[PDB]
């Protein structure tokens, strides 16, 4: 149990791994890889629901989506500009990162949705971070998704850029 | 005078990298890359100083440290952790981040001062933020120090792990 | 030894002195003096290089940057406002700061790219900030420099007024 112990410590490192690509811009205090992957797990729920998939799908996108960068805890986010000069063994790192389960889980399935709501994720916080400065809009343009679903939702959000959701 | 003026904000954004290392220790808001930078450059200086070196050598050995992470405004502070898997091409970025010079300065002759400066500064940043972190004491034991005007420091700085400087 | 450990401990207190004049303009966790005295010993390096000065002396140039507000580890940095009220003595401040110091090199032959470097600093800064608070061009505005080199490099700063290195 000591393994499990250890991390869901590890786990809680992305509360305090910032999504990089947001600091070159001025912002402070950006938001977490955790805080990235709760919202785009949400969204892959919502994709799939949208897509026609079942709850138990779409349950499944939005777990796959919560995994989705936990490497990223040993890795960091490696943010655009980087990648150009650095490379990451990114199935090494899950590997040993997941060593504590007898198997993993099938997430091929539900890849589509995960891809998707990590760009849309993206193209939300870009839109919402936008209104500090300027530029953050470009995170939200010309954004490629794969699905009609991910495609409708960031066609509304773009049309609105209103990321006032109260009143 | 384009690149140079890029070149210039390129070197600001190092104010917004944070020291990644610190961050899985629930440090918040951590020294960035350009404060480390900046100590490490006085340390560099007195470090040669102590060395008997002349101040115009002492004087390139503070440049050289300042111009030491430099390519990490492209690759980010890659910690500990994250150099298990992954790898950089820091020549590639330092070249590229250079190209505006006509001619890069050597500093191979101070590279020892740049080193030592490099891990000393980690070790006092270590015993500063061990008042708040227990487990910050670490990234100042078992330090390995080529001069011996850094291992003095080191010695002293260990002996008295007292960063009340004030009296 | 133990003077120049308790004066590096003192020197990291850089690190955690904010550039005060940005505090009235709303930002809230704006660079220290340490980020601050790095990016203009970088600036200075270049201003002595363009202006045809020798490594070695654009080394010196960058250098003496670094301890240009060594003494508001202990004065703070005194914004503009304050100067109207405030009086320092900082050259008694520098005294005892640096009392460690057998002697005291002389960088009087570099003040003048150390000036521009600092003013030229505050600018970049300045034109970054902008992007955030509108009001932040100000400090970039009406600037002063002396050497030919540091008012090249300003006017394309204000000719572009962009931050982004990226792309």
């Amino acid at each position: 149990m000591d393994d499990v112990v250890k991390f869901i410590h590890e786990v809680g490192s992305l509360k305090l791994t910032p999504r990089s690509g947001w600091l070159k811009l001025g912002i402070r205090l950006p938001e977490s890889v955790a805080e990235h992957n709760f919202r785009a797990a949400i969204i892959a729920f919502i994709l799939a629901l949208k897509s026609g998939e079942s709850v138990e799908k779409a349950c499944k996108a939005a777990t796959a989506a919560l995994f989705h960068d936990l490497h990223e805890a040993r890795t960091m986010d490696l943010h655009k500009i980087a990648r150009r000069y650095v490379s990451c063994d990114e199935e090494g790192a899950r590997e040993e990162q997941l060593s504590w389960m007898e198997s993993k889980p099938d997430f091929s399935d539900v890849e589509v949705y995960v891809s998707d709501a990590d760009k849309l994720e993206l193209a939300f916080q870009g839109v919402e971070y936008s209104q500090q400065v300027s530029y953050a809009i470009r995170f939200a343009e010309n954004v490629e998704l794969k699905t009609d679903a991910a495609k409708e939702i960031y066609r509304v959000l773009m049309e609105r850029k209103n990321p006032v959701w109260w009143r």
